[PDB]
Order: structure tokens, then sequence, then C-alpha cells
């Protein structure tokens, strides 16, 4: 009796389990436009994905993953409100069963279609798994995706969709550029939170871009045609994998613009 997203295991029921749910500074959260402030401090954020070197796809039974080789400083993220140097390792979706809903992070209010999540670790930790347990262990860049126009750098995602429809399958998944995900600003808001999947751990600082990117419907619906369930069990669609908003609790959402 496993987490996961449907009516007997989702995120109401997580606090079972992974008690932190209901912890101090939990994500996802309602970025309130309005109440966030602009921090002339924060430093400039810095993506640099051009040695980006992509391994592989997964169907993890809760999202795909695109995984990287971080054996290396390739990837990074750095500046904005870092401390040192992220190593991206990987990235995912969470997405609806409807336009309407999908996201996790909010923005007064409003549910993006999906969130692109590119996780990175702080190399001053060594690993991923020690990462994790520090409180400024990963960051975080979360991307909103609107359904509109076609994004041409997802493309090739949602093909190789169809080799791993079911939980546990993957596929080679290398020369992936991730820089076809970013939209053209990176104007951003910022604030410390969490893991937004069990363990939920609080380890996370949050770096969500407010300029969203476009999707069709036709990208979207291949990823509504993923399973959350193995080859051989009961069809399960891999829809609504998303947490909803969390309590703030102690804690500002900062901008990097006016
Ligand atoms: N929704 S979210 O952005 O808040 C979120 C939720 C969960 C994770 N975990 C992750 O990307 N994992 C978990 C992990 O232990 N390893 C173990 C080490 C290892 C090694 C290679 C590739 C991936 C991994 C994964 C990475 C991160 C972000
Ligand atoms: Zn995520």
């Amino acid at each position: 009796h496993h987490w996961g997203y449907g009516k007997h295991n989702g995120p109401e029921h997580w606090h079972k389990d992974f008690p932190i749910a209901k912890g101090e500074r939990q994500s996802p959260v309602d970025i309130d436009t309005h109440t966030a402030k602009y921090d002339p401090s924060l430093k400039p954020l810095s993506v640099s994905y051009d040695q980006a070197t992509s391994l592989r796809i997964l169907n993890n039974g809760h999202a795909f993953n695109v995984e990287f080789d971080d054996s290396q400083d390739k990837a990074v993220l750095k500046g904005g409100p870092l401390d040192g140097t992220y190593r991206l390792i990987q990235f995912h979706f969470h997405w609806g069963s409807l336009d309407g809903q999908g996201s996790e992070h909010t923005v007064d209010k409003k549910k993006y279609a999906a969130e692109l999540h590119l996780v990175h670790w702080n190399t001053k930790y060594g690993d991923f798994g020690k990462a994790v347990q520090q409180p400024d262990g990963l960051a975080v860049l979360g991307i909103f995706l609107k359904v509109g126009s076609a994004k041409p750098g997802l493309q090739k995602v949602v093909d190789v969709l169809d080799s791993i429809k079911t939980k546990g399958k993957s596929a080679d998944f290398t020369n992936f550029d991730p820089r076809g995900l970013l939209p053209e600003s990176l104007d951003y808001w910022t604030y410390p939170g969490s893991l937004t999947t069990p363990p939920l751990l609080e380890c996370v600082t949050w770096i969500v871009l407010k300029e969203p990117i476009s999707v069709s419907s036709e990208q979207v619906l291949k990823f509504r045609k993923l399973n959350f369930n193995g080859e051989g069990e009961p069809e399960e669609l891999m829809v609504d994998n998303w947490r909803p908003a969390q309590p703030l609790k102690n804690r500002q959402i900062k901008a990097s613009f006016k």
C-alpha cells in the first residue's frame, strides 16, 4: 500500500508514512504575486547547460525522469539565491488529466497544465544522497507549461514516451539538450521548501520561473497516455501526479524582478 496519487494513497495520506508532510517548509506553495517582494540583492541566475549529457529516460511509476551524467561539473545552476554550484541530475514533469490543472506551484491560485522540475544538487555535499540531508542540498528550477503552440525542444521527449509506457521501463536517451525547454526570460520567484514527493525532505531552494513555456495539446495528451502501473497490471493512466499547494508558514517568497 505505497504512496501515490490515487484516492486511497494520494497527498492527503502521505503524512502517515512521512510525518514531515505537515512540516514547516513544505512544497509546493501558492505564489501570491502581490505579496512576493523584489529582492534587489539576488545575484544574477546562471543556467549553464551547454555540456549537459543526458543518459536515459525512466518511468518510475510517479512521473518520467530524464537522467543526466552528473559524474563531472557539466550542467550547473548557480547565482540567483544560490551559494555555490548545483549540478543537474534529472528533470521530470507533473501534469493534469485536463488542461486546467497539473502544476504543483500556483500563481495567484492559477494552476497551469503542467510543471517541469530541473533537479540540481549542491556539489559541496559530494553526492545527491548526502545533499538531500541538508537544508541547502538541492535547487529545483520549476517551469510552468501552458497549452498553445508546440515546444519544438520537447518533441524528442514526447516521441520516446511510447517506449516507457509502464512503471519500471527505461530507454536510452542521449544527446537531449535541456536548453530547449527554457522560456526566454529567467525572471523568477524563490523560497525555501521541500521535495514535492515522498520522502518530502526539506532540502530544496525552489526557483520558479515567471514565464511559462507553451506546449501543444498533442504534446500533453502524450504525457497522459503514460501509465502509473507496471506491464501486465490493470491500466491506470499517469495523470494528476501533482501535490497541491501547502501552507506557506514562516516563509517569504522573493522576486528577482520588479
Ligand atoms: N518534485 S521535486 O522536484 O520536488 C523532486 C522530488 C524527488 C526528487 N528525487 C530525485 O530526482 N532523485 C531521488 C534520488 O534519491 N535519487 C538517487 C540517486 C540518483 C542517481 C541517478 C539519477 C537519479 C537519482 C535519484 C534522484 C527530486 C526532486
Ligand atoms: Zn517534481
